[PDB]
């Protein structure tokens, strides 16, 4: 009946940062899991709430327990930690798994005689972070609940990256590639799911110590970045470079082997010195000492190489899915399809005429996943949902109780909801940068236009003057537009796409609009877009329009509201702080149009 899928552990950091030396600061400060912890509510097979932790304590890719999320998914409810029939975690960490961990560690081709600072730490690891103890104390210590073990359901990350994927999808019977990181055992599953059912084609299966992700997370460590946080920076250099030839791809030679089956398998992925040892290696590969790694040219031609691979390998592995399947309708999910623009070949260039992926195709969406993997086999029938609009939301009062706690620093006027509408478009007509409050807040990395800074992609200059009043310049992340639905097929080479409404594909711009929305293009005349309609967002589908009456253009520029490094604002306070720590021009917070003083 009722399900709380959550994702989450307190200690790992303290963990990770002490056993690993991965500490909060460390460019590794989210190359551990735990990341993007979140609670889920499924009712009667229905998602009435879902928010990340991240958004609520305000640290990114939060790895602590979902204390925040998990309260305010019970009080969105009127419920309580005993109404909850069900618990679902989106982890299976099952003894078998540790054994065959303390088991291969000392199988170590390197036994230090250390291999006990390994099995050590990772008994540390067990009995405060992965054992099934572990979590039920965790939970207990944090909820002040005490969860009967009966209640607690352990689901394998990728069952529950697809379980989230099923849940948007909107397809029935389908195949699906699952390719994420972090993971148990396996770092890329593959199967179908038939007459409800989900069967894996175990001989499609790669192990975690072949992971593809990772290889990207090194590549995007290498060149000067977070591994497992910012890879968009190579997508986005991989834009201003053209792909080498798959057979001078030193990747695709020399780390990369396509063995048949469609299965692929890494060099150094049992070298003892682990992920790092790749380093020394890319060195040699791409002619890297510590001069060049940082610098543009070289970046680019390592973002080139490393984007055609994740294209070649995922390619390579759901040709032999075609072949494997009659169904032409693809689940993608997994850190791997955070890669909008590989998302987009796979659709055009594969024999699939549908690939499907959400704004929880990230790690976030395991939470809600693992409860609806729960919900289905429980016979929960359930409600097909396509909202990612999840999270809390603010009432009149609220935003004018923030707004009277800085009547010192900022002046308002509550409008009527038609006119909060149009005077915001009449702004959106001069060079404004503007920040869109409205709804409930939308789950997953990329912003959907409640927690938004909106911005006219007609003006020349805008790409500097957004990065230059948000102060969050980012030399390699392009904007993306929002477009009402019924205008995407004139303005976009959408391809075998009706509709995109979570900015999870890109796709090229029409010739006859390249100008009027160059802000919201890559240089690859790429675009991130996000379809919108009166159904899926009212309010920025009435703006859109008005805004395009009065300019003639037919996208704004959605782009998260947030500082550098700061998670999406979640509150009317965390707008406002975000507002008067910015140059932003104007806040559109709920009915309020605000300005500075």
């Amino acid at each position: 009946m009722i399900i709380l899928g959550y994702n989450g552990f307190s200690q790992i950091a303290e963990l990770f940062g002490r056993l690993y030396g991965y500490t909060a600061d460390s460019v590794d400060r989210h190359s551990f899991l735990g990341h993007d912890a979140a609670a889920a509510l499924f009712v009667d097979g229905e998602l009435v709430a879902a928010v990340e932790e991240e958004r609520m304590n305000r640290q990114k890719k939060t790895t602590a327990f979902p204390a925040n999320a998990m309260r305010w998914c019970l009080e969105q409810a009127g419920i309580s930690y005993e109404d909850v029939d069900y618990y679902a975690f989106g982890w299976n960490f099952t003894a078998e798994f540790a054994d065959a961990a303390i088991t291969g560690l000392a199988s170590a081709p390197i036994p230090p005689e250390y291999k006990f600072q390994a099995i050590g730490s990772f008994g540390e690891l067990w009995n405060g972070a992965l054992g099934r103890t572990a979590l039920i104390e965790d939970f207990t210590r944090h909820t002040g609940y005490a969860l009967p073990d009966e209640k607690l359901i352990t689901v394998p990350h990728h069952r529950a990256h697809l379980a989230c994927g099923r849940t948007f999808s909107g397809l029935g019977d389908a195949a699906f590639l699952i390719n994420d990181g972090q993971a148990e055992a396996d770092s890329a599953i593959m199967g179908e799911v038939r007459d409800g059912k989900v069967e894996v084609f175990e001989r499609f299966t790669i192990d975690a110590k072949n992971s593809l992700a990772q290889l990207f997370a090194n590549i995007t460590r290498y060149l000067g970045f977070t591994p497992n946080n910012d890879e968009y920076k190579v997508m986005g250099l991989a834009g201003f470079g053209k792909a080498p030839d798959e057979q001078d791809n030193p990747l695709l030679t020399k780390v990369v082997t396509l063995e048949e089956g469609g299965r692929y398998s890494l060099a150094l992925a049992n070298d003892p010195r682990g992920p790092r040892a790749y380093d020394p290696l890319f060195d040699e590969l791409f002619d890297g000492n510590d001069d060049n790694r940082q610098e543009f040219d070289f970046r680019v031609r390592v973002a080139c190489a490393a984007q055609q691979v994740i294209e070649a390998v995922t390619a390579h592995q759901l040709r032999a899915l075609a072949e494997a399947t009659e169904l032409r309708d693809l689940i993608f999910e997994g850190g791997l399809a955070l890669n909008c623009v590989n998302n987009t070949k796979l659709l055009e260039e594969l024999p699939f005429t549908r690939v499907e992926v959400s704004f929880g195709a990230s790690d976030p969406g395991v939470s809600i996943g693992a409860a609806a993997h729960v919900a289905r086999e429980k016979s929960v029938a359930l409600t097909p949902t396509e909202s990612p609009y999840l999270g809390p939301e603010f009432g009149e009062d609220e935003i004018r109780a923030t707004l009277e706690e800085y009547t010192s620093s900022v002046t308002w006027e509550q409008l009527p909801s038609d006119e909060v509408v149009g005077k915001t478009a009449e702004l959106l007509t001069g060079k404004t940068v503007i920040g869109w409050f409205q709804g409930r807040t939308e789950y997953g990395p990329r912003a959907l236009g409640n927690r938004s800074i909106l911005a006219n992609p007609s003006y020349a200059d805008m790409k500097d003057v957004i990065n230059n009043r948000v102060k969050h310049r980012e030399p390699f992340r392009p904007f993306a537009p929002i477009v009402l639905e019924e205008n995407a097929a004139r303005v976009f080479e959408m391809g075998r796409k009706e509709r995109s409404p979570y900015m999870t594909f890109v796709f090229p711009v029409r010739p006859e609009y390249t100008e009027k929305i160059a802000a919201a293009t890559h240089v690859d005349a790429t675009s991130r877009i996000q379809t919108v309609t009166e159904d899926s967002n009212p309010r920025l589908a009435a703006l859109l329009r008005e805004f395009t009456s009065r300019t003639d253009v037919p996208c704004l520029v959605n782009t998260s509201f947030n500082v550098a490094g700061e998670p999406i604002v979640c509150s009317p306070k965390d707008a406002v702080e975000c507002f008067l720590g910015t140059d932003i021009d104007h806040l559109v917070i709920g009915d309020f149009l605000v300005s500075k003083r």
